[PDB]
């Protein structure tokens, strides 16, 4: 777990996301799909994308960026009391979407490397470790439901 300052910081950090959701959200999923285009092919409605420019001019992109970065919003703020919200993504993801667990690695870090790089020098050392175990946090709880899955 986290400590009381650790989610402290995580929710401070999260602040930076809340006044832009949908721009955070946007440049998180571009990072996403642009690093992983194997995790584009589980959209379809976004399979159609080849390009960061039409991933730029995707309305709907920075729509699902807002639903995804409001939801992990809602967890966050759970400070790891987030079993009622967290079990039915596990089980969307694993069951009907089928997303690797390692996407969830791979979203974790274009979080860490889009906060770096909307807010250089803002997002110290210490920011880095809180956000990092709260995704960790995440992933590992995650993973926990998609064990008794099988997925």
């Amino acid at each position: 777990g986290l400590s009381d300052g650790e989610w402290q910081q995580v929710l401070n950090v999260w602040g930076k996301v809340e006044a832009d959701i949908a721009g955070h959200g946007q440049e998180v999923l571009i990072r996403l799909f642009t690093g992983h285009p194997e995790t584009l092919e589980k959209f379809d409605k976004f399979k159609h994308l080849k390009t960061e420019a039409e991933m730029k001019a995707s309305e709907d992109l920075k729509k699902h960026g807002t639903v995804v970065l409001t939801a992990l919003g809602g967890i966050l703020k759970k400070k790891g009391h987030h079993e009622a919200e967290l079990k039915p993504l596990a089980q969307s993801h694993a069951t009907k979407h089928k997303i690797p667990i390692k996407y969830l690695e791979f979203i974790s870090d274009a979080i860490i490397h889009v906060l770096h790089s909307k807010h250089p020098g803002d997002f110290g050392a210490d920011a880095q470790g809180a956000m990092t175990k709260a995704l960790e946090l995440f992933r590992n709880d995650i993973a926990a439901k998609y064990k008794e899955l099988g997925f």
